[PDB]
């Protein structure tokens, strides 16, 4: 699903569509 998330980690990296 398309929406706007982002994961904050390492590597810091924006969400996947899924």
């Amino acid at each position: 699903l398309v929406r706007g998330c982002w994961t904050k980690s390492y590597p810091p990296k924006p969400c996947f569509v899924r």
